[PDB]
C-alpha cells in the first residue's frame, strides 16, 4: 500500500516537503499543482513529476492519488480544503491555517462532516529539541509544571526566502508565534486566556515583527511567549525556540545550541538534543527540515491505521485562537477568554 | 567633619548597613536604636556605639545626629519617618516603603512640608551588574531600548534568615519583586499599565511565591518581570538579577556569574560586571552587601551635595505603585492604569 499523494503549491518551502515525501516510508508524490509555471516546471524536474497541473480544479477532476498535501499561502487554503473534502481526498495544509478562526471551523466543519483526516502542518513541537522537553516533561522528572517560558527572538533575515511577510499589516504572530504558541500548549495544555502587546522597530516591513504574549493555562501554569525578529545577538540563533520550564520538583532549561538542561531530586543532567542533519538539509534549517519528515511520517503512518493526527484541524484551532487572541489582544490593552471564542 | 547618623532597627540586614558607614566616607553611627534589648546590645557592642535606645522617642528627644537610618521592619516605617520629619532630621528609609500606597505618599508629603531629605533603601539598582547595564544602555551602543526581561528565578532558603516571609499571606511582589520592578524602572523608564499573575507553589508558606509581570512602559518598551523563590537550578543563582534588553541597534545580555554581553553595530563585547567582596562583606550576598556602601555613600554625598538621591521618597512611589498594582491585578486577571494610582 504505497500511497500516492499530490502537492498543491510548489513554492520556497514545498521544496523541503518534496524532498521529505522521498524519505516517507509508505508515501510519495504522484502529481504537483501550481498557478505558476516556473515553479511547476522548476520543481516538477527536480523531483520528478510526470503529472503537473495548472490549476488545482483539474487535478482533483483526475484524481489518482490519496491524499492532498497543500503548501499554497493563507489564501488558497479555505478553498482547496474544501475541494479536498468534497473529492474525498484526505488533506494536510500549511500554515496559518486560514484567514481567521470563522474560516478555519468551517475548515474544521466540511473535512468532519465528510468523514476524511485533515491535519494541520504545524512542525514545529515536530523538532527534536521540542519532542525532547515535551518526553522529560512527560516522565515526571520536575513534578507539576506550574511556570513556563517559549522564546523565538532573532535577526535572521527571513524577508529575501519569503518577501510576502514584509507586505502584510500583520506579521510575526500571525507567521511564527502561531508556532511558539502552539508549543505553549504542547508542552502546557490549553490556555484560558491571553494577553498581548505587540510592536514593529524594523522601518522596512509593514507588521508588528515583535510580541509578547502572557498565558494563563487551564492547568494553572503561567507560560511567556516572547517573540522578535528585531534582536540582534552576538550569534543568532535562528531557528531555534528555546523553553525554560518550572516544576515542584525540578526545572528544565533548552537552550541555544540545542543544550538541555533538567534537574531533578536526584540531581542535574545535561543532554544534546541537537537534530539530525537530512542529506537534504541545509543549516541553519535542518532542524525544521528534520521536523518535515517528522510530521509527514506521521500524517502517513496515522492515514494507514486510521488515528487522528497530532496538529488535526481540530487540535490547531486551539492553537489558532490564540494567535487571533494576540492580535486582538494586542489592540485592546486587554486580556481574551479563548474558551468564548471557541 | 563627618555626619552623624542614628540608626532605628538593629535586626539581619541592618548588620550591613552598619559595617557600610564604617566604610562610608563623611559619615558614621552615633547611636543605635532597637526594641530588642538583646539586638541593642548585639549591634552595640559589634560596632562600638555608646548611645544606645530602646526606644525612637526617647532618642529623637536627645537628638545629636544630623540624619536617621531606619531598618525596621514595615510596620514602624510611617511612624519613624514622621518623627524624622517633626525633629526635621534626614531620613533613609528601608523597603518596603509603607504598607499602602496611601501611607508612601502621606510619607513623602510629611518630609516635603518639614522640608528634609527622604530617601527609600533600595539597593538592587546600586548593585555593580545592575549599573554596568545601565551605563551600557545610556551609551547608546544598542540604539533606543523596546524590549526588556528582568528575571529573579531562586530556590534559596531566604526564610531562615527572615523567617516573617514565610509568614506574611504576601510574599514574593512585596518582598523581592519590588527590587525587580525598581530596576524594570530604572533601566526602561517609568509604566504606563501593568498585568501580574501569581501564585503559591511552596506548601510550607501562607503567600505567593512565583510572579510573572508585563509592563508597558512610557517610552513604549515592554518587558517581563518574572520572579520566583520555588525555582529548583542546577546551580543556585541567588541573589542575581538576570536582564535581557533588546533596542534598535543592538541588545544586552547580563547572564550568571555576573556575565554581561553586548552586541551592536561594532561587534560584541563580554565583560565581567561581577562586584567587589568587601573585608566585612560575604558569598552569595556580595552582590547586595556593596550596592549598601555605594547607595548609603551616594545619600552622604547628595545630604552634603544637596541633591535629591536617586531612590527618593518621591520617586519610589513610582516603583511602590506598580507592587500595588500586580497584587490588585493578580486578583483581577486585568490590566492596571499606573498614572491613575499616582
Ligand atoms: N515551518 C513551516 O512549516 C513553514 C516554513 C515556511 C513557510 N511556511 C508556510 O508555507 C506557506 C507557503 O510558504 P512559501 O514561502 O513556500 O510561499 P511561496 O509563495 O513560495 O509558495 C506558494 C506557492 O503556491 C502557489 N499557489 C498559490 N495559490 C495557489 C492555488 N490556488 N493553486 C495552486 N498553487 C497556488 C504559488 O504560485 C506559489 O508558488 C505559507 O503559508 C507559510 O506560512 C511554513
Ligand atoms: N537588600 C535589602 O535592602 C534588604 C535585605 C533584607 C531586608 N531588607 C528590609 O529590611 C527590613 C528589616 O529586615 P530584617 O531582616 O533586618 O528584620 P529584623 O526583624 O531582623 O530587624 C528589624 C529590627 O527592628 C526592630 N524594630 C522594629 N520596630 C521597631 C521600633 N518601632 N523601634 C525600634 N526598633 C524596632 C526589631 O526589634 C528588629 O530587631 C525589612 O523591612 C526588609 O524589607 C532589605
Ligand atoms: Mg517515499
Ligand atoms: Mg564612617
Amino acid at each position: 500500500t504505497e500511497l500516492k499523494g499530490a502537492l498543491i503549491g510548489c513554492g520556497f518551502f514545498a521544496v523541503n516537503q518534496m524532498h521529505a515525501w522521498k524519505d516517507v516510508k509508505g508515501a510519495g508524490i504522484a502529481a504537483i499543482c501550481d498557478r505558476d509555471p516556473k515553479r511547476l516546471k522548476l520543481v516538477g524536474d527536480q523531483f520528478g513529476i510526470e503529472r503537473r497541473y495548472g490549476d488545482a480544479a483539474a487535478l482533483f477532476a483526475d484524481g489518482g492519488f490519496d491524499f492532498v498535501d497543500i503548501a499554497t499561502t493563507v489564501q488558497s487554503h479555505r478553498a482547496l480544503v474544501e475541494m479536498a473534502a468534497a473529492h474525498k481526498v484526505p488533506a494536510i495544509c500549511q500554515k496559518p491555517f486560514a484567514k481567521s478562526l470563522s474560516d478555519a471551523k468551517a475548515m474544521v466543519r466540511t473535512c468532519e462532516n465528510a468523514d476524511i483526516p485533515l491535519m494541520v502542518h504545524e512542525n514545529f513541537r515536530w523538532q527534536t529539541p521540542i519532542q525532547a522537553v515535551k518526553a522529560v516533561l512527560e516522565s515526571g522528572a520536575i513534578g507539576e509544571p506550574f511556570w513556563g517560558r517559549f522564546s523565538f527572538r532573532s535577526g535572521f533575515d527571513v524577508f529575501s526566502g519569503q518577501p510576502y511577510l514584509a507586505e502584510g499589516e500583520r506579521f510575526i504572530i500571525e507567521d511564527l508565534g502561531i508556532h511558539t504558541l502552539d508549543i505553549a500548549r504542547f508542552i502546557l495544555g490549553d490556555v484560558a486566556t491571553l494577553t498581548a502587546r505587540t510592536k514593529r522597530v524594523n522601518p522596512k516591513i509593514k507588521g508588528e515583527d515583535v510580541a509578547t504574549i502572557l498565558l494563563d493555562h487551564q492547568n494553572g501554569a503561567t507560560s511567556i511567549v516572547d517573540v522578535s525578529y528585531a534582536t540582534k545577538l552576538g550569534t543568532e540563533p535562528f531557528p531555534e525556540t528555546l523553553i525554560d520550564i518550572d516544576g515542584t520538583q525540578g526545572t528544565i532549561r533548552l537552550s541555544q545550541g540545542y543544550r538541555l538542561e533538567v534537574t531533578g531530586p536526584n540531581g542535574m543532567t545535561i543532554s544534546d538534543a541537537s537534530p539530525q542533519l537530512l542529506s537534504w538539509a541545509s543549516r541553519p534549517w535542518h532542524n525544521i527540515q528534520e521536523s518535515v519528515l517528522a510530521i509527514q511520517q506521521h500524517w502517513t503512518d496515522r492515514l494507514s491505521s486510521g488515528g487522528e493526527t497530532s496538529t488535526s484541524g481540530a487540535d490547531n484551532l486551539k492553537t489558532f485562537a490564540l494567535v487571533e487572541a494576540a492580535y486582538e489582544s494586542a489592540a485592546n490593552g486587554r486580556t481574551v477568554d479563548i474558551g468564548a471564542m471557541l
